[PDB]
């Protein structure tokens, strides 16, 4: 027993993973079953609920990834409540400051380390009665880097012990940088930005990962080197899917 | 109107999506694409009735006719969903003239069916005006999926107030000894899907197929079925997947 | 006690509510009102399985009997609600004397019926002694709404073990040829409804009816009625809030 | 495409909304359906939560009204959420400060103007790819003023540029300034204060809404000038329905 | 594999748990104890097609087979539960040949049997090699609760496609005018219980049993019955709390 | 009409209560049946989301034990949300200082005692139009005592007037004082720590409840003179249970 990322980073890999905005188990597990070493559930901008997101973590654990939440918030109770429903990887959006990656610490980390809540119902399941000694290796947490603060900021995100690094919201951080809301862009000062946050990650010795909108883009960023990179949104690659299906069937 | 058969009264045929997977979002996201009909699977999916209510509602807003493919052929299964807003309504494994007559009965409101009255979403979109007209606001397709079905065919046509018939192809392969394949090129499937569509027009009937590819539904459309499904939602969304997972590891 | 079968040992006709929607705010709500009890509709309402358990539940905090109203007379699916804690059953068209024992059979253990032993909410209600009142802690109701059903009406009260039977008013006017009118005074449905009415008190068995009105139920209790409904929550919430949105705009 | 209240407001009418506290979806169709311009779902008296708010947003819009939410608390993170779930209308309990008010302002607009998360799932499928550039007309947000704090902090919270106005919530309001829980009042000292409110309100360029138990109440705000008026909740139309079905059958 | 058709084929018999309670997290914590199955109820609880989709997942995540006792012996019913990933059918009140034979047309695919294709969660454990493996992935059990049940054994017995028989012996015991005791002494009940099992072993098929204690289970173990559940989550967890509060309260 | 847990006070009596941390009515109900005065719904270490405790709540009010909630967090627009659902007893984790006790006692009155926002949809039902004159006795209010800080700053927490008193958590407790994560245990630093509360919550004329793992546990705790005392989880009590029931089972 051991998490899939942490595995692939032990091992000098990267991790490529899904990222769910439509809720239900069936997709999930079919997803999980691929070639992604885990799925992320997007519970920020999608419907998906509590009650929904709980049956998923079981069918992407079943399909053979990682189970991951991108949380609505950075919110250390909504977190602990996601790690005991077995999310072994949290993404928290718009972490701006030192003091918002410590609070996300203070969750991910029992006493003394941080202040998680006693309470594991799935890690004990899956990990036994062990699984207090490891549980800080059996979890993954990234706070997102999405607005020019967090990039004024990063050496300071960086420098709190208790995440494993940083996660790029690309689309958030060119509108903050007063841009459309490029997807899977080369704008240069986007660009550059993105490149400053990958190497001071790398510099402090710590993990940075990017969202992606297509398989061609998540190549290029694991060819830059990204420790962890997800591609793409289930909605978007079944809409994608579609709208080609429909264009050939209606061609002369 | 229904949208299908607004397709037909003006000399068209309909294509339409076939969800797999229960939730609204994709569900309006497909209905807003260029399909004229969405079609809930409720036989080979884990949909209930409470998650397919919300989907109909979804796929209306979207643009497109709801369309449910039931688990079976049951009267008081298709009159709930009728009166959810079901628009259309595909019976698995109709194999009978008895069999399409249970599917008819359920489809009209007496003297022509026995359908119970109550019509809690079709009465919010036609108005008190319903009754009337209810018989056109719905299509109803008897599935041909079977050896028993197909030596039936003639008769499963002969029932009115059914549109006519939607072929089950992998149901079908495998009934005549063949692999269940999408889309399948095996001679005598092939033979059978043509004799049904041959025989529904001559009955003065709509046909319809499910297709896996929008390369073999543009084959179906320009053979003139009236009602071409392409591509189930968890296939299309597996598939493409695969290709972003390969493309991503090159 | 059933409080229905309170109601009826006392001399008194029971006055019930009636859902198409659902959740568990509104069912305790009506339920604390001056209602005996509350029929929860499977048959014309989005309610499945799923949603009617927890409202089962609330009628009974609310102080009201739970009914259930079934999508379809079949056996497996009333047994499911009685072990839920439907303490009341109306089966939408019973039609024959053959399709009321069938009722029949699922309200009552062996050898009476051959309703499935695992009462899970009866039980708590009841205790250990539940077997043994089983049948007198259930209401069991089939509905007369066909031609076929009225001229069957004898045979369908001959069957032992069914309380009597329920009127769908707007069902049986239809199948009469007749407008599908709540409250009807079309003269040969209101002369079938007195039919059903005297031939079920002739036979010692209980007659109820659906109303849409609080007027109507007036008359339906002073008629003789057992077992009176009214009116349906959609129907009451969309008539208030007309009500409203005209006082407000003036 | 446009939100059908900001239409009334700029052809000079104010809007009447529907007030829905039962979950689900069939009452929120048939409601919308009538001369309501919107709906509003209540997830803060009510046991409606996010799974069971989301079909309901479908639902309103199909029948042909504007769907609104009051949510539970001033959140940032759950009013984004919701109005990326096709909320179009935003109404925030216990807005007591100026302060308070930004933060209900921030979550409502993407940046600059604002600090609203890009990921528009439903409001994209709406208004299609041009939804950015109109994203903030799209949405109506409306502060509540339910305290005496509220009530002698008006000025300030009018003076926030990214809310459209308040909404009196005049039960909280009559409680808080001593009173029983009064339902559509004349009393003097209440009917002061919600009068003060709406001058400063109009003298602020500002809209002005009131919940109301009524249609006769409803009647009164409409004809003093409200530019949003609520009535009734539907399970309080329905109880009294139900109790006056009853007196008539049960009538000698 | 199939967990039981393995302990079967190594010439042991499956031990099983028995859930009457909706829900994933009691699923898989109880699917990781020492039980090679576990069976969710449909017939006797609250659970709904909604609810039991995701307990299948948990119960296959946790290390045990999912099995599931179906309300009824529909083919559709359970060829969506197929579908769904339930890998075991229990079906309830299977009288006659006829009824046995209609649980085998839902287990198994043409020419064998006439289950609808379209394998959403199979084909995801097994693959595309699935259909020519299917029949040995899904054990089905039809029940033996009745008087006429146990007439007809050795017919039921007969019926090709089915794994063997699943005794109800509350229901027997009631049918038997008997009272309904979990784990019955009941001379002409335990007699009935032994006839069934030597029947289903001279038959060649296999024989299970419900028990309500570890101490019956064993005995059932010993008296070599192939499939033995014990106990139901719901009694277990009652009889639990019950003595915490006898403790507590001194 | 009374809450069950207050009416046991009143008459010099501790309350026993079950704890469920699994979603769903039927064991809900089964419990509430047995010779529990409440029973608890765990939302904090649980998969129950907002849409789960609803029914709940009912099912536990019908078997005839008081419906409880212990939150994921002191959040007083959650609390209010419970209120109006009908839970009648809140147990808000991890209050560690006094400005986090007045907080939560904020929630559980109307002003001026407190600020909780009216619309008690479920209350009202139980109680009737008579219910605000008496909300404040309908509902009882415990503090979570769960860690170092929480002890330290214990006189302080019971010097909030609006809430009845204390619930030890003597696993975090455990955890937080350097400790594996003892469940009942006689560990002479814990017990100290526990003892402690207990005899600061009766000297300040205070309510002090535990959080127990068995029913022998429970006892002591009862017979040491805790007011309210909570015995055992439901999965614990189940997975027990099955863990006994398969060892005679298989047995030689
Ligand atoms: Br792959
Ligand atoms: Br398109
Ligand atoms: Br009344
Ligand atoms: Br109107
Ligand atoms: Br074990
Ligand atoms: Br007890
Ligand atoms: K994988
Ligand atoms: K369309
Ligand atoms: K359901
Ligand atoms: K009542
Ligand atoms: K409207
Ligand atoms: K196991
Ligand atoms: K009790
Ligand atoms: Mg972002
Ligand atoms: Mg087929
Ligand atoms: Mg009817
Ligand atoms: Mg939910
Ligand atoms: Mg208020
Ligand atoms: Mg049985
Ligand atoms: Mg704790």
């Amino acid at each position: 027993h051991h998490n899939k990322v942490r595995t692939c980073w032990n091992e000098g890999r990267p991790a490529l993973a899904g990222w769910l905005q439509l809720p239900g188990t069936l997709h999930a597990e079919a997803l999980a079953r691929l070639d992604y070493d885990a799925v992320v559930i997007d519970m920020q901008h999608s419907p998906i609920d509590f009650g929904q997101v709980a049956p998923m973590l079981i069918a992407i654990e079943l399909g053979g990834a990682e189970p991951f939440v991108r949380t609505q918030v950075n919110d250390p109770s909504d977190i602990m409540k996601l790690l005991d429903a077995g999310a072994y990887g949290i993404i928290a959006p718009m972490v701006n400051t030192r003091a918002e990656a410590q609070t996300l610490a203070s969750a991910l980390h029992y006493s003394p380390r941080g202040l998680r809540s006693f309470g594991p119902r799935r890690p004990s399941l899956r990990y036994g009665s062990g699984y207090l000694a490891q549980a800080s290796e059996t979890v993954v947490g990234l706070a997102m880097i999405e607005t020019r603060e967090a990039l004024a900021n990063i050496d300071e995100i960086l420098s709190v012990d208790g995440i494993d690094g940083v996660f790029i919201g690309p689309t958030d951080l060119a509108l903050d940088l007063g841009h459309a809301p490029l997807v899977d862009t080369e704008e240069a000062e986007v660009v550059s930005a993105i490149a400053h946050v990958r190497e001071r990650a790398h510099a402090a010795g710590k993990r940075v990962g990017i969202w992606c909108g297509s398989g061609g883009f998540a190549r290029v960023k694991l060819a830059e080197g990204f420790d962890f990179v997800t591609a793409a949104p289930d909605l978007a690659m079944l809409s994608a899917a579609a709208r080609q299906v429909i264009a050939d069937a209606r061609a002369l």
